[PDB]
């Protein structure tokens, strides 16, 4: 029928009756009188000197009458221009110490500004364009940038935010995309994104209500302008105790839409910043009309920044691929391939990557599997991402042909690129005041989100209490996980006459080369702790190798060469039965697999003691094409971190996951072993290398904060993904280390293991550690 009395309802009333909620126009279900009553514009959204006491209108947009706030419907600067009052901005800063609400209220509620394409360096533009944002930023929590989720796109992103949770795991993995098992696609245009089986995990609202916690807006009818939708929140911020929301969420497609048009450096983009600070000067007006400005807390994020890039700027695969008519591009910042039609028996993935991999010396894009994707991205476990991926360089396109600017900035590209990274502030009395925390992931925020509602968070892939720095009152403290799986110290029981490997050759330990304590294994397994006067190990009698090696190498330590009379030196582990060994007979026979070390030889303290580098339970299996990669990496790269950061502490191990989930596999996901063996073959290699932050005390005697950098290298039978791999590895490898750049963190999830137990650091500032990415920016 009608919406008198119901404009913004917090419902869905039940079809086929008419509708008159903030999203009723995108399902087409509004009350024919939806238009004239809810969207009322008559005259403006600002109060003037001349409506100050007016009899009420019913047909203003807001109103300005003595009634207004009783109601909650006034103009936002009503009673700046009538009662004589300060907008919210020209207040003075002012500490929050606890939240100051009205009666009724359980808990303070909280809001979530959300921005389109606000790029991390627009703050520095400060009070002259922004100065409402520039006070939120400046008053309350900040970062100085905050990494989005990859691909660098609206829709992951803002879904990762409601979620906590990576694209791969929530499915909503790109603005655009085709899901197999349904045979439909996903696009900003159309009704297919309207269907709830796209969008997986739970978003907050979903968290709020289950625990009976009542949840506002989030998704809004594009339609409905910003004004309108700040005076709405307005509205429901004023509804009574039984029926008011405690969370609220608001957001602007600006200044995404100017970014894309006149690029992110573009003087264009000022008066849209302005637009999104008056905005933002409505929401605090407001809030501070109704006596909330002190009561809410308010979360100003961002989805990802804005880049500078033209369509001159482009690279075409039928410049590449003979026959691109037989494949499907999903075009742009990145590159997804999949065959057009599924029954042409001509499509192959292998052909395909041959055909785009360093054939041109500019080359703009590099082609991957999604398998060999560096593992931070995390974008492999879904079935709507193809196989097929290209990570296009910043400032640049792929297109499929010429014939597929207007456009002169877009996003999309790896998330630790300078120009994607985005903005946080966090304002009100749960946040912290005039406090800088350090850059994070949008990934956390859904449990900070939680916490500020008081909720249990469902399982995502957030750490925690990584941001209890962020907030005033921690409601969630961190604990350790228990240990899983005790270390057996096996003493000297075989002799060397009882192996038949076929191989040939010629106490201190944990305080000096465990500085943060003995990592403890999350999972049910039988494992070794191996001392030696160099390195320790918990060696694995399941995979016959560690899972984890530890050592420490100090600014002063020397680099020597492998002896050449050892350059086939492996020797049997007198600790470790035959059983649980190795054998380099299966090495001899595998004509594509060699091997090498976890503690490197070459760092040896003594010639006695390079002779426990070449131990069997040290040994783990290489490509020859890999060992260039790693053999440069402990000979030059280890010594040099050791001289740079005065000494670092190295834990290096295998990684397995050929089912490319991120975790950990088990016996049986393992599918490549070294022939005729049971010794399995990692996917990946890592190393966690850790330091005093303050350089200036040495990495074994750190009072201080600790500075972590990590990896987790692909092992790959070929360095194809190296261009420049036929020149010397100081041209190429520490490139390669960069770009598969990793979080502890990331390393936790693929190994099972836990890090950082005994340190002289609260837990918190740990898991914020583990949190950490080196990006080399
Ligand atoms: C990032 O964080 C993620 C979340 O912690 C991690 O992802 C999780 O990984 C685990 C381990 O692989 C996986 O577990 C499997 O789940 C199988 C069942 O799958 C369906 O149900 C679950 C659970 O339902 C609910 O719980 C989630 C939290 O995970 C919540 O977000 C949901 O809203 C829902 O909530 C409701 O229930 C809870 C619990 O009672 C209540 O608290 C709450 O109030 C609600 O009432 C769903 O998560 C699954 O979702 C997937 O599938 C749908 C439909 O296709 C997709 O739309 C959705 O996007 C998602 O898809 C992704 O995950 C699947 C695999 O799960 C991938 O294949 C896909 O590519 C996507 O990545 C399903 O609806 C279960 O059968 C299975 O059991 C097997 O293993 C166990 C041992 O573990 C054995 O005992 C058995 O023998 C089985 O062999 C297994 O338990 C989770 O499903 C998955 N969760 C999510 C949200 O992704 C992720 O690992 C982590 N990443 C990193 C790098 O750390
Ligand atoms: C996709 C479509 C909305 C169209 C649009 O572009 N709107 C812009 C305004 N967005 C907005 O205000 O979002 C705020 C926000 C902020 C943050 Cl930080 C994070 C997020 Cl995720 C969002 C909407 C309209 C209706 C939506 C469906 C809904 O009606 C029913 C389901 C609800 C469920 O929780 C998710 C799946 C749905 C099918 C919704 C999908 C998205 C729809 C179609
Ligand atoms: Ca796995
Ligand atoms: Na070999
Ligand atoms: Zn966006
Ligand atoms: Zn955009």
């Amino acid at each position: 029928g009608s919406c008198k009395g119901r404009c913004f309802e917090l419902q869905e009333v039940g079809p086929p009756d008419c509708r008159c909620d903030n999203l009723c126009k995108s399902y087409s279900s509004c009350c024919h009188d939806f238009d004239e009553l809810c969207l009322k514009t008559a005259r403006g959204w600002e109060c003037t000197k001349d409506r100050c006491g007016e009899v009420r209108n019913e047909e203003n947009a807001c109103h300005c009458s003595e009634d207004c706030l009783s109601r909650g419907d006034c103009c936002t600067n009503y009673q700046v221009v009538c009662k004589g009052e300060s907008h919210w901005v020209d207040d003075d800063c002012e500490e929050i110490k606890v939240p100051e609400c009205p009666a009724g209220f359980v808990r303070p509620p909280l809001i979530i500004f959300s921005v389109d394409g606000f790029r991390a360096s627009y703050m520095k533009k400060g009070s002259k364009v922004m100065p409402n944002i520039e006070k939120l930023r400046s008053c309350g929590t900040h970062a100085p940038y905050m990494r989005p989720v990859y691909p660098t796109k609206t829709f992951p992103n803002l879904y990762t935010l409601a979620t906590g949770l990576y694209p791969e795991s929530h499915g909503i993995v790109g603005n655009s995309m085709y899901d197999p098992v349904f045979d439909a696609s996903f696009h900003l245009r159309g009704r297919e994104k309207f269907n709830h089986r796209w969008w997986g995990g739970q978003p907050l609202w979903i968290t709020a209500t289950k625990q009976g916690v009542r949840a506002g807006t989030f998704f809004w009818s594009v339609s409905i302008p910003h004004e309108r939708r700040i005076l709405t929140i307005l509205q429901w911020l004023s509804l009574p105790d039984n029926e008011r929301p405690s969370v609220y969420a608001f957001y602007s497609e600006q200044p995404d839409f100017s970014g894309h048009k006149y690029g992110p450096f573009g003087p264009e983009m000022t008066n849209p910043l302005r637009e999104i600070d008056k905005t933002v000067g409505q929401l605090m007006d407001g809030l501070k009309q109704l006596r909330l400005h002190r009561c809410v807390n308010v979360i100003f994020v961002g989805d990802h920044g804005m880049e500078d890039v033209t369509c001159d700027r482009t690279e075409f695969l039928s410049n590449y691929l003979t026959n691109v008519d037989d494949i499907t591009l999903v075009p742009g910042t990145l590159g997804r391939i999949r065959a057009k039609s599924i029954n042409n028996s001509k499509y192959d993935p292998k052909t395909i990557i041959a055909a785009l991999t360093c054939k041109k010396p500019d080359q703009h894009f590099k082609p991957y599997m999604k398998q060999h994707l560096p593992k931070r991205l995390h974008y492999a476990n879904n079935r709507r991402i193809e196989d097929i991926h290209l990570l296009v360089d910043r400032r640049w396109h792929v297109a499929r042909k010429p014939l597929d600017c207007f456009f002169q900035g877009d996003h999309g590209f790896d998330n630790k690129v300078n120009s994607m990274q985005t903005v946080f502030v966090g304002y009100g009395p749960t946040f912290k005041y005039r406090t800088k925390v350090p850059p994070f992931e949008n990934i956390e925020l859904y449990n900070v989100m939680c916490d500020l509602l008081g909720l249990k968070p469902a399982p995502n892939n957030g750490t925690h209490g990584s941001l209890n720095h962020l907030l005033r009152t921690n409601t969630f403290r961190p604990t350790m996980p228990d240990e899983v799986s005790r270390p057996n110290y096996p003493g000297i029981m075989y002799l060397q006459s009882e192996f038949d490997l076929g191989c040939t050759c010629d106490g201190s330990t944990k305080e000096r080369h465990l500085l943060y304590g003995r990592p403890a294994v999350l999972y049910r397994t039988s494992y070794d702790i191996l001392y030696h006067t160099d390195f320790e190990s918990g060696y694995s009698e399941i995979f016959l190798m560690p899972l984890w090696t530890s050592y420490t190498i100090s600014k002063q330590a020397e680099v020597s060469s492998i002896p050449e009379h050892l350059t086939n030196c492996v020797r049997p582990d007198v600790r470790v039965s035959p059983g649980f060994s190795q054998n380099c007979l299966a090495y001899k026979n595998d004509k594509q697999m060699s091997y090498g070390f976890l503690f490197p030889p070459y760092l040896s303290s003594s010639p006695e003691a390079k002779y426990d580098a070449f131990l069997v339970t040290n040994m783990v299996p290489m490509y020859p094409a890999f060992k260039r990669v790693w053999a440069y990496f402990q000979r030059v790269l280890v010594k040099k971190y050791a001289s740079e950061r005065n000494g670092v502490n190295v834990i290096s191990g295998p990684i397995f996951d050929y089912n490319y989930d991120g975790l950990r596999d088990t016996e049986d996901e393992i599918k490549q072993y070294v022939e005729g063996s049971s010794i399995p073959v990692p996917t990946h290699y890592y190393s966690i290398i850790t330091s005093c932050l303050d350089f200036t005390q040495p990495a074994d005697k750190c009072d201080g904060p600790l500075s972590v950098s990590s990896f987790i290298l692909p092992h790959r039978p070929d360095n194809d993904e190296s261009c420049a791999s036929s020149e010397d590895e100081s041209k190429w490898v520490e490139e390669l280390m960069k770009m598969h750049t990793a979080r502890v963190r990331d390393i936790e999830h693929l190994t099972g293991l836990d890090f950082y137990r005994k340190t002289s650091r609260s837990y918190s500032e740990i898991l914020t550690l583990k949190t950490y990415l080196h990006t080399y920016e």
